[PDB]
């Protein structure tokens, strides 16, 4: 009876390339696919095995109520997810080819994932085994979901070098953050120029009252820091990576349903770069042969 | 218990504006609308009163479900329309700003409206009172639906200079065809320089077996001719045009209704061109498109 909650947003990918000039309905292959920071943790986490609600934001829109449905037939509880009237799901378009030309992210029913929204749902959300962010949200949400938390884990998602700062004066109300390079330079107003300069940042995260850090590096690898002591480098599994998109929301799944499982810290990040990995090697932004098994798989076969 | 059937693509267009430049997470609007030549003719002739069917394809996504239920209940008719496994919903991509950018279209999925599906349904086709195609179809389809129509008239819409080809040679079996300039010129291979050449082209597309041909010349407006003599312009309605999408499939619409109402030919062209001006004049299918308003619109004159 042991339930996790994510907070966050529901997109709808929508990849198109050619087979180029421009002026000219050019024919080619256009992909829908559901996505969405929130979401895609979501959608991770239930293939995890753990029960994971969503509580997002969708359109009164049909195409938001296939969003929902797709979801929920990949395991997530989305009966609570916002059906908003009136206005548009949220979407991120993209124009590649063989490398993206462009994108767009149209994301602002992101704001109605809203305070009163969730205090409709405080007890439901303060009786979880932990809690699911991401910086999608607006500041308001976010510092009421760290206000209301009732001794609940938060994990939270920074998203990007945009959208962190809204966690920077917050950190003490935070049980793990999992930033990449450029958003804990962002967070920290410190140069990571190499890998002599996470030890800083981390120290500089830990005086500010963050709980755990989870920093991925990139080809540097991940480095995690506790605010007890313990720290370390864990260096990449090495992969054939065929997307990159749902890499970071693996990850951030693998850390929370670790977690949730009473695994220790180090070994909970190892796991999470074995989700990270097979995410990375799947033509979906969600793998759906991820499972405790095959991420176990990918990392005793080191 | 009249009953059209429209035989055609069912598509998603996704339309994203910024407000700008490249190799970035750009923040701008996007809009799923339904979309869809023979799908959007359905919807408009569901909201002309006449009671649609639409034979078309879409995906076994989810997505395509959804352009289903969206359609469904504009109006039309959509319990026949077939879900294909494994493959993607079609669409059209376009990337616009304040002026269109670049557009893609993912349209294979118009080749699983077989002529075995067709033919699962031919009975049901051949008791319509009308039957609008596409050329969005491959030209076998389209080939079935003309040599199985049992004397239903079929209108067909030509849909692109690219796609109007499949119907050089079967004008014979077509009761109306409505080309814009470009198609004309690319099926008679005719050069549609100026207003006193529709007359050259109309005669090639009547000995060739045209029963009835609707001309759209932009400004010069529509140029209607029947292969048993009656001939005419008919100039626009001038409009407060906001988009052009749909225009071509709101007069269709119209044409295929005011046929089935027992209209003449001029008065239905007349119409029709009320319809594609409701269609300009909305943010690709006008929701308040209805025989009151469109007639509101021409009456207005
Ligand atoms: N500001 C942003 C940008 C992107 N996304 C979603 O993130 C997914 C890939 O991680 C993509 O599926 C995309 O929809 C998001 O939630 N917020
Ligand atoms: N080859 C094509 C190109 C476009 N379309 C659909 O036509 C509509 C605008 O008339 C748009 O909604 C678009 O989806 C089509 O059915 N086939």
């Amino acid at each position: 009876k042991d339930y996790v909650v994510i907070i966050g947003s529901a997109n709808i990918d929508v990849a198109g390339y050619s087979h180029l000039n421009y002026a000219d309905s050019n024919p080619g292959k256009i992909k829908f696919t559901p996505g969405g920071v929130g979401r895609n943790i979501a959608q991770n986490l239930a293939l995890l095995g753990n029960k994971a609600w969503l509580l997002s934001a969708v359109g009164s829109d049909f195409y938001g109520q296939s969003l929902l449905t797709q979801t929920n037939q990949s395991g997530v509880y989305v009966d609570k997810c916002l059906i908003v009237p009136g206005e548009n799901t949220s979407s991120y378009l993209s124009l590649l080819d063989n490398e993206m030309l462009v994108a767009i992210n149209d994301m602002n029913i992101s704001n109605a994932i809203t305070a009163e929204y969730l205090a409709q749902h405080r007890e439901f959300i303060q009786r979880a085994k932990v809690i699911v962010a991401d910086c999608n949200i607006s500041e308001e949400a976010l510092a009421w979901i760290l206000d209301n938390a009732a001794n609940v884990p938060v994990f939270v998602d920074p998203v990007s070098a945009w959208k962190c700062v809204k966690v920077r004066d917050r950190l003490n109300q935070i049980h793990t953050l999992k930033p990449n390079r450029l958003e804990a330079e962002t967070l920290s107003g410190i140069a990571l120029s190499g890998r002599d300069d996470v030890a800083k940042v981390a120290a500089w995260f830990h005086q500010h009252g963050l709980n755990r850090l989870v920093l991925s590096m990139g080809g540097d690898g991940v480095y995690y820091s506790d605010i007890r002591g313990e720290n370390g480098w864990s260096a990449p599994i090495k992969t054939n990576v065929i997307n990159v998109t749902g890499a970071g929301d693996a990850m951030m799944a693998g850390l929370a349903s670790c977690w949730v499982d009473g695994m220790p810290f180090a070994e909970s990040v190892r796991f999470a770069q074995g989700c990270s990995s097979m995410a990375l090697s799947c033509e979906y932004t969600n793998n759906p042969d991820l499972s405790i098994a095959n991420v176990i798989s990918l990392v005793e076969n080191a």
